[PDB]
């Protein structure tokens, strides 16, 4: 039962379930790295605790509440007067739904509390999964006290307002939920890998960490407008900043967000276009706030310049490796028609995504993979050759390790009559045909997965023109051959000597008949 | 006939008249590319269809039709009024010059879809050609949905004005021929790779794109602005905006389009000096259009950053280098005459693109183009040689593949006499000359294509002084010789015995007489 799961539940890191998790308590991170700054600066988000009053000409001059026609065209700003009951009974359904969603957002840090408890780890290869050893591990690292610290409900208390005491709340207090930033890093790293742009997302990263940046600091420059006083100078927000309240715009909390952001993003963009401050604690955040924003210009231009330059490097070790061969063929003086045909194979060759390298497996993968790849695309091929049809598969497996490429144009020469023959070839990937020695004919045609020259590899001493090649073979297009040499079956044959003589006596039947 | 070839017509992809083609479907799409947005945004382009009308004090104030003088200094914005037939009897001859143009570039889209129809791919390394073949691939994959989605005639029935059913016309309708960017994109990765300046042409691709947006930003200030209302606040156009407007300018459809891409180029470019946004939707569209401006800015600085870091690859690895051997002749404590000397022939080397490796050729080509490139430099100096003249070509082949290039700089010995000799040497780019012993003298000059030590390369076994050099061989100045170890002779020569024992004939032969 419920009981029984849970008691027994342990959880393992490695999911897409718990990515799923982790991307959940990002949602509820990014909730409150917005909304609790948001609510600190910017009070009326729950509701306006106190009343805005104007001073207005009616027959005579008396404070009266503010409407929308005494917010445009100031003289000077309203003052307030707090509501007996801070606003509850005329906001209470606003404050509810922010109440609501505090407490869904904590119950998400809840749950991952839990997962945290009963998290399994990796040890000796293998992730560990006994509800024991998984909430020692826990305890004896201090994950615990990252988890309550960020879990203390003292904002529920202090965080809102108390008509009784007049307290008016601290929504700041709520900013211990920001400790849990690793789930965050974590979900962000892993979003980066499971990702078909990794360059792209990068860079989208980087850009929301800028708008974030802007959001906070357009709180900043709000509070900063509010602790001198709004419509004091001509810097603060208020009646005599007229980018701020132009003509006809009315003082609302949507305006005094609206201008704060912009504000910022003209500011931490460098940019500038805002009016210049008139006070030395206003020079003082100005001059920090730009040095700042060159320092954010900088890195978005590094963060898009590095992507940039990693998306066009292989095209420049392309066009590097042409030049050279170019600079090559005119230092050595080799002719325009080799140089067309040198120019057009490396062409090919790029707008086909190639590379003319098995180093890219080769190098990186254990030994493991690469044996596994290998027998992948050679073993079934290799085995229907008809001198390896009775063999042992381990031969066959060290050989489909050592087989070379070797790529061929439209009519090039595979082999011509009479050449030094010391080679296997198997058609992948094209289409080989045996002209009778003009160029001007054909006996076969040989397509993809077939043979060439499989006698040519043993060794039967006396086997009529035994090392001469006996056949033209020429490429129909581009052809991709993969070539078993004497000397890699002679190498790889002396470990099995059973089978180097069954090879020995299949090859002189084959002679023969 | 037409019918015939047109029945059995199919296309090679790979040509150059289809590059060219790819050309005339770009041009094509730059033009609906500019001017549907163009012409939806800025109406008048295909002519007025309504009747501007301004309020003219003359005896008395009434409204009349608008001349330039009334539409300079304007303390207001005129308003409209739609002729009768939507402007068609003033302006049919500007609307079928329209008309004509879309009908060209449609024709072109329609080529283009029918070479799409009969449309070669690759298959086994050749190009398929059979026209069952090729409209079957055609209608395996989807083109002929993207094809016929570009196509539909929408815009002919209501993109112009129809004035029986007061219908306005829509010219944003012909939008979905911009959904053939392939075409496009294909030319642009072709003309980068026939480019002479690979860098150069992707920066200035890059800033054609920025001149695009730039251009469409411009056509959406100018909507903005006209959905706002024109003249209605400092930001939109209109006689308010007084960058839009100053004192002794017309308000025509040149100063629109004018204004709002000198607008759009300042916001894009973040230099940001036009008026401040008024209202709150203004504050977002410029916010989010500065924040766009900022990555435009990073993509082009990114673009020429990795332009010049790439153009500049070479001399950098090369001051490298230098900085390495200096570095070490400075630990090592080496002469200061021998360290000039190092620098003079390092910028020697560098002054002259010598690169000092054949590895350009020999990492990166196939080895079929590797054997003709050797062959076509180093076989017939080589069957010249006076003991390879009697060889068959499959030796000198192998021969000229092991050829190693050395360099000597003015006044070099070569060889001095009583020294080991196992090598022979071929004057390429160069001059030697043969010295007696003291080098004040001279008994033979060494032109290019000549050899020596030839008989220093066999095994006479018993040749007088067999081992030793037996001559002394300076450079003339700076020579470029190309070596042929015994080494790589003798381990050639093991394939062909018959060819051996006639170099050995010819060895001693040469060596009596
Ligand atoms: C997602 C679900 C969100 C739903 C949004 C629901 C309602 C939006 C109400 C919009 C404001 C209505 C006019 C109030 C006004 O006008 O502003 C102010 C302040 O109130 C507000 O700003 C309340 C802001 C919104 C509060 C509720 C938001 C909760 C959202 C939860 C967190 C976000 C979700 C995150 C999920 C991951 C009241 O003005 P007053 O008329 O009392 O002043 C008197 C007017 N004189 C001057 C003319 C007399
Ligand atoms: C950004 C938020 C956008 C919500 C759209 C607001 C609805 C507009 C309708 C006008 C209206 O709702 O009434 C507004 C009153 O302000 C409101 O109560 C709307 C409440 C919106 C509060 C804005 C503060 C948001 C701070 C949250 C942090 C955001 C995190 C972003 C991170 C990058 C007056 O309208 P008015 O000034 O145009 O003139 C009227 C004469
Ligand atoms: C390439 C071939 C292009 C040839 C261009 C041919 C003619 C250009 C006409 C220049 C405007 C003449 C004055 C009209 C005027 O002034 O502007 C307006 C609007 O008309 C225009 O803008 C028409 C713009 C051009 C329409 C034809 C362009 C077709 C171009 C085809 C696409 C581009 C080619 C792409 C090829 C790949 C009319 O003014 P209104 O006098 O009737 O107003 C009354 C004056 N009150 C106020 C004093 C009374
Ligand atoms: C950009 C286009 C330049 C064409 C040059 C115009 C001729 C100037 C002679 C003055 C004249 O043609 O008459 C203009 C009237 O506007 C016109 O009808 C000219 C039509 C030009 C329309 C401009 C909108 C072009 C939008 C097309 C999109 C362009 C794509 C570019 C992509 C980067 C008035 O002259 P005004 O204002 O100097 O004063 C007179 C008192
Ligand atoms: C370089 C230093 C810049 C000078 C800044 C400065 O003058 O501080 C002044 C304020 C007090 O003045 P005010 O903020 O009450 O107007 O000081 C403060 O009240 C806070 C100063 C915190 C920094
Ligand atoms: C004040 C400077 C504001 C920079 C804030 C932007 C930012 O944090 O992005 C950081 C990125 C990469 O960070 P990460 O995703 O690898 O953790 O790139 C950087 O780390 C650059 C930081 C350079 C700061 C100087
Ligand atoms: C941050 C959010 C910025 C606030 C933008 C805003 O206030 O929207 C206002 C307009 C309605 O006003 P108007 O455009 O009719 O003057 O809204 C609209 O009509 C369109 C809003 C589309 C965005
Ligand atoms: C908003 C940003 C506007 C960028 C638009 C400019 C642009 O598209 O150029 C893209 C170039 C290279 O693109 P491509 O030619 O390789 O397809 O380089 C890039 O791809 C850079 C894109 C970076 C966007 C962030
Ligand atoms: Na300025």
């Amino acid at each position: 039962r419920i009981r029984k799961y849970l008691a027994n539940y342990t959880q393992d890191p490695s999911t897409d379930n718990f990515y799923y998790w982790t991307c959940v308590v990002t949602v509820a991170y990014i909730y409150n790295l917005l909304f609790v700054i948001a609510r600190q600066v910017f009070n009326d988000l729950i509701g306006p605790s106190s009343q805005s009053l104007c001073r207005f000409y009616n027959n005579s001059t008396t404070q009266v509440e503010c409407t929308y026609n005494m917010l445009t065209n100031m003289k000077e700003m309203p003052t307030y007067s707090q509501y007996p009951d801070l606003g509850w009974s005329k906001y209470w359904h606003f404050r509810m739904l922010w109440v609501f969603f505090d407490l869904l957002m904590d119950c998400v840090y809840l749950i991952d509390t839990f997962l945290n408890y009963r998290m399994g780890y990796m040890d000796q290869g293998l992730v560990v999964r006994e509800a024991e050893k998984v909430t020692k591990a826990y305890w004896q690292s201090k994950q615990y006290r990252i988890d309550g610290i960020s879990l203390i409900p003292l904002d529920y208390i202090l965080g809102w307002p108390i008509p009784y005491i007049n307290w008016r709340g601290l929504p700041i207090l709520r900013l211990n939920r920001l400790i849990r930033y690793k789930r965050v890093r974590n979900c962000l790293e892993r979003t980066e890998t499971r990702s078909s742009m990794p360059n792209a997302f990068r860079v989208v990263v980087v850009v929301w960490y800028i708008v974030i940046i802007i959001h906070w600091n357009a709180c900043l420059y709000f509070w900063i407008s509010e602790w001198i006083g709004l419509g004091t100078d001509a810097w603060v927000y208020g009646h005599l900043n007229k980018q701020s309240l132009p003509d006809d715009i009315t003082d609302t909390l949507l305006r005094r967000y609206v201008y704060s952001f912009y504000w910022s993003t003209l500011i931490l963009t460098t940019i500038g276009e805002v009016p210049s401050p008139v006070r030395n604690i206003e020079y003082a955040f100005v001059t920090l706030d730009l040095m700042c924003g060159v320092l954010i210009v900088a890195t978005i231009a590094g963060n898009v310049g590095s992507m940039i330059s990693n998306m066009s490097a292989a095209r420049t070790e392309f066009q590097n490796k042409m030049d050279g061969i170019k600079q090559y063929m005119e230092l050595r003086k080799v002719s325009k028609q080799l140089e067309i045909r040198v120019i057009k194979w490396f062409d090919y060759l790029w707008t086909n995504k190639q590379s003319l390298s098995d180093q890219q497996v080769l190098k990186v993968l254990p030994d493991k993979l690469q044996a596994e790849i290998a027998m992948q695309v050679h073993f079934e091929t290799l085995r229907k050759v008809r001198i390896f049809q009775d063999c042992e598969a381990g031969l066959l497996a060290e050989l489909v390790l050592k087989l070379q490429l070797q790529v061929f144009s439209p009519g090039d020469f595979i082999c011509k009559k009479g050449d030094i023959g010391r080679e296997m070839y198997i058609v992948k990937r094209g289409r080989l045909q045996v002209v009778d020695d003009d160029g001007k004919k054909v006996f076969v045609t040989l397509q993809e997965g077939s043979v060439f020259g499989e006698l040519s590899i043993l060794n039967i001493a006396g086997s009529k023109n035994g090392n001469r090649r006996t056949a033209n073979v020429r490429s129909v297009g581009y052809t991709d051959l993969f070539v078993l040499s004497k000397t890699d079956l002679w190498n790889a044959l002396r470990e099995y000597p059973d089978a180097r003589k069954l090879l020995l006596a299949k090859g002189r039947e084959i002679l023969k008949k």
